[PDB]
């Protein structure tokens, strides 16, 4: 249930978890 969004300079990263 927990997205985090994260972003490395371009790289994102949703994960959205439990």
């Amino acid at each position: 249930g927990v997205c985090r969004a994260v972003a490395r300079r371009g790289v994102a990263r949703a994960v959205c978890r439990r």
